[PDB]
């Protein structure tokens, strides 16, 4: 009932110590680290990480260099995923190769990387012992390639009918990885037990499932395929599935009508609605997983994570 | 001569002849010679890119690689090795592309231009000196080297991708600065050095042109000297450590101990 462990300022706090660490006026490598980290933002990784190791009894000043460790990997590959993307939001910043040529982004990238590995050394000397410093540095690598492959595999599958469990693959490297190279980290450097770790990773594989449907719902209120159309496919007779497949499978068409076309498909067999169901049972999972940490405010935040629009990547 | 020049100078060697000259196990070096053959390839397919197979691939294939090197080095502690050198590990080997990216930044922005020659080699020591140093630093550090070797590691890898990156501007004889070129920048008077920089400054292939000013004014010739006292350097660092096998065998590769094959390996 009542608070036995406190609640911090997570979010303020991280941004003091990045802001710290890559001031305005910086220039040589960290302009362009600075670069990919600001505008800031909301930075719900490093936020879900020190939330995951308090939730298990860490404390905030070996949580929190693992957590700027996090926004540089992130922000690293997202600075070198823009090199490789095509399509880009109106609401999405310059790319940085667009401002500083490609070749920088790519060292900028790497910059970001290895800052944040320097960072994730720190945790030695904030107080974390140097069996679990290893250990963190394993669950956080190991993230990172799920990562990578998604966004290899999000420019291979697209443009072609998959099965709907490969979908579903794909976007728990994409997203559930972020979430679990956050809470595995985060709980490692904490002290969770081994059953702890894996109620963690449970959270953080079915609310990145749930994120993304959410996402792939926008659209639905970069003409790639997405869970509605998938159900859609699904549940459409075999004269129909046969049209979504070759409007995926052929590259050579206008945008505006191949849109349109998949579209009109998925409000035909209750896509949307039938994504949102699918999104609201991985939801209910993410928060039995929960039910395995200890009750506290930490937990408690991360539950409030589950919330419709309060996870933003 | 001696023991033969074999090519590719690459850390595999470097990293478990660090680790035993300091008393480490093979049983450790071995592993993280796996972690650090990740990294440097990862580094190999960036390098690949700025220097103008599939971009995809070269750029998240190299990302990934990284990933492999550091949970390698971790995973060693199954191997045998102690968590508390392996944390330091991780520490080392994260400076050191702290380095190469500054370096290979530096890269970018010096082209065209005559920089001095301290600039030049403080950018090769972060961009081929710390290639070096990630395998002595996590090789030694990994082998239980004291803070004396693990420096004495640092100067004799720097002073190494100092002297080999020299050969590198040696075996040549964007337009980005060298040794030679820069060294003939100092001996001539301003008239000469008003031709070196418009240079820099028209085609590429025919800008055979470079190669055709650079003779008449001895730009090769300068840079040979400088090369060989930091050879003398990266010996004298090693003196620090005890003698041992393992000790001779990096000693030797401050002289060419490696094919040119080895710049075509830290380029291809
Ligand atoms: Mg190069």
């Amino acid at each position: 009932d009542v608070p036995q462990v406190a609640d911090p300022e997570v979010a303020a706090m991280v941004r003091a110590e990045v802001e710290g660490r890559w001031p305005l006026g910086v220039s040589g490598l960290d302009e362009v680290v600075r670069y990919g980290l600001v505008p800031f933002g909301k930075m719900m990784g490093p936020w879900l990480l020190i939330r995951s190791a308090l939730a298990v009894g860490g404390d905030i000043a070996t949580a929190l260099p693992a957590a700027v460790a996090l926004e540089c990997v992130q922000v690293g590959a997202m600075m070198h995923d823009d090199i490789i993307d095509c399509d880009a939001q109106r609401r999405s910043k310059p790319a940085a190769h667009t401002v500083f040529g490609e070749p920088t982004a790519i060292v900028g990238g790497d910059g970001l990387f290895f800052h944040g590995f320097a960072a994730l050394s720190e945790c030695r000397e904030a107080g974390a012992p140097a069996e679990r410093v290893a250990q963190a540095f394993t669950v956080l690598s190991r993230a990172g390639l799920r990562i990578g492959s998604a966004a290899l595999r999000e420019i291979r599958m697209s443009r072609e009918i998959c099965s709907v469990q490969d979908y579903l693959d794909m976007i728990a490297d994409k997203s559930g990885a972020l979430l679990w190279m956050a809470c595995g980290v985060g709980g490692t450097l904490g002290g969770a037990d081994e059953a702890a770790l894996k109620a963690l990773s449970q959270y953080s594989d079915q609310l990145g499932i749930a994120y993304q449907i959410r996402a792939d719902l926008m659209a639905y209120d970069n003409g790639r395929p997405t869970l509605p159309v998938l159900l859609a496919h699904e549940r459409a007779p075999r004269e129909q599935q046969l049209r979504i497949e070759r409007l995926l499978a052929d590259t050579a068409a206008p945008a505006a009508e191949r849109y349109k076309a998949m579209a009109d498909l998925v409000g035909a067999y209750d896509g949307a609605q039938a994504a949102r169901e699918v999104s609201h049972r991985h939801v209910q999972l993410a928060t039995r997983a929960l039910q395995t940490l200890p009750p506290s405010p930490h937990r408690d935040a991360l539950e409030d994570l589950t919330v419709p629009g309060r996870l933003v990547l």
